[PDB]
């Protein structure tokens, strides 16, 4: 039964999950796993990425898995990000570590990676990339973005890495690795993808665009914050409301229990047949106090001496 | 006038076998800008003296006639085929090891420049990515009726922004040119100019392949003045020019290298004497020369390590062995 918690577990990170029973088998075999996330690092650091990576890092070391973060620092300069500066580049990614850290990520089962150095000194990245890339163009027959990234899941680790877990943005990508994998018989990976937060701008509004105002960023101060969740789009209904996916998908996960308007939640449930009678103003009263604590962390963690000289270069880079 | 241009094309041409269009290159050289040329190599346990000198000549000629000279040091892909079974740290001390032959031979820094694989493709996406469409040319041209070809085609498209101008490595690595020439022409861009030098016989043979089965088949920079005369008394020869290994060595090293050469009891300064008078030449008394002015070549590198500096180089080298 032991077996069947730690199923469960690493199941209530998805939205989705290519088939739950590869992964069954994975968690009945009883055998340590390893599992990934990469990121191209960039200006700010949306507070679901940070909470989202760290909560679903910190559940597979406990449901028995080690865990990869992969810093896609080579890419992001591929990808002109940072106007291909990849000292500036670099020093992003180590914020991010940052922010990873002052969240609470555990350590002891996650390694983090760089591109740019892991490309330098394992060929048979590359080589995979150019397989894939092969195995894609005589596929379609009857862009290379996706071919590269594939590559990851069978290069990260000698074996394989056992679960890609990636935003559900990222299924075109894990998608062909699952294709390919079949093709060349070598061990199928097991795709754990998470919930994309919606906007704050509500569902008429795209996302990165206006983003300033549609996200929390992890560099926001209190009062931003506040000032960005007073702004949110918020009806009576929790069906394309913003403020019940923050609730949702990060502060109750988060924090286990919610005292909101008056009245304690330790379920999904509950809040949502409550919901609708919920006076708003006070609504969004408590869910920005509880963004905002999850944010001093990442606040008290940089006023250390030691990472001033992060600190101000990040803010320069027109970022936190 | 014209007649400048004249002999820095006619220069150029000496230093190859084969070139793909004397008229792209004439272009080029009419042209009068600076141009660049590369040559690329993974690094390996020992030197052929033929990769040596003729490194060094060609690259000394290239600068010469106006051009850059860029080496590529493979050391990433020494690594993916697995040379020294894969140990980074070793390969790139060969690589340096390399290097060092190339000063001890006279090689021209000044319009010389060294690049490292491991460094360029961890610091420039574009590279792979060029490889990357290189290998969809190649299997859309296959489908129209191994990537290790569409690797080292890219090179000449990304070692340097503009593209390099030149590709200059040896005749036995002309498909790899040909990959990127015909890549070059559907894509739209700089066609790449090859020039291509002859590839030594084997002393062993003019059919022994070059291989670690027979280390004799080669004189190295490594070999001792014992060394290089065993192999020489041993080579294959006989009265005729052809097929012969020892003629070999006499027409692409020694008479290029030292411009002047007395063998037998005669002075030569041009190859068709030599031919000439090559049938009646007493071969052990013409093996003895030719092992004589190989040795005064060996003797600059034998003499560059006696340096203190390299001592450390030096013992790391002897090591891998
Ligand atoms: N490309 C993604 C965002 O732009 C980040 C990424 C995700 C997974 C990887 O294996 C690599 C990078
Ligand atoms: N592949 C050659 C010898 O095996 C070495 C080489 C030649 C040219 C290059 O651009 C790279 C490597």
């Amino acid at each position: 039964t032991n077996n069947e918690h730690r199923l469960t577990q690493l199941l209530s990170i998805a939205e989705e999950c290519e088939t739950l029973d590869r992964l069954k088998q994975l968690v009945d075999s009883g055998r340590i796993f390893t599992a990934y996330n990469g990121f191209e690092p960039s200006g700010r650091i949306h507070i679901a990425q940070a909470l989202i990576t760290v909560m679903n890092t910190n559940n597979m070391i406990e449901c028995g898995g080690q865990m990869i973060i992969y810093i896609a620092d080579w890419f992001a300069k591929m990808n002109l990000k940072m106007n291909g500066d990849i000292n500036k580049i670099r020093e992003l990614g180590r914020y991010f570590i940052e922010v990873f850290k002052a969240c609470g990520i555990n350590l002891d089962g996650t390694r983090f990676i760089w591109a740019s150095e892991f490309i330098a000194s394992n060929p048979s990245y590359i080589e995979r990339m150019l397989d894939i890339a092969e195995f894609s163009t005589i596929s379609r027959v009857k862009i290379f973005y996706p071919c590269m990234q594939a590559a990851d899941v069978f290069e990260l680790v000698p074996e394989g890495i056992d679960i890609c877990q990636l935003g559900i943005d990222q299924r075109k990508v894990n998608m062909l690795a699952i294709e390919y994998a079949n093709d060349r018989g070598l061990k199928i990976p097991i795709s754990l993808s998470h919930h994309m937060l919606m906007s704050l701008s509500g569902p008429k509004k795209k996302m990165s665009k206006s983003d300033p105002q549609g996200a929390i960023f992890m560099d926001d101060t209190e009062q931003e914050v506040s000032e960005k969740i007073s702004r949110a789009y918020c009806t009576d209904e929790t069906f394309d409301n913003p403020i019940f996916e923050y609730i949702k998908y990060l502060l109750l996960r988060w924090f286990g229990t919610l005292n909101l308007c008056g009245k304690i939640y330790t379920d999904i449930e509950s809040i949502q047949e409550d919901f609708s009678s919920m006076n708003k103003r006070e609504l969004k009263t408590d869910v920005a106090n509880y963004i905002n604590t999850i944010i001093d962390l990442v606040r008290e963690h940089f006023k250390k001496p030691e990472l001033s000289e992060l600190l101000s270069n990040v803010k320069s880079y027109q970022q936190p």
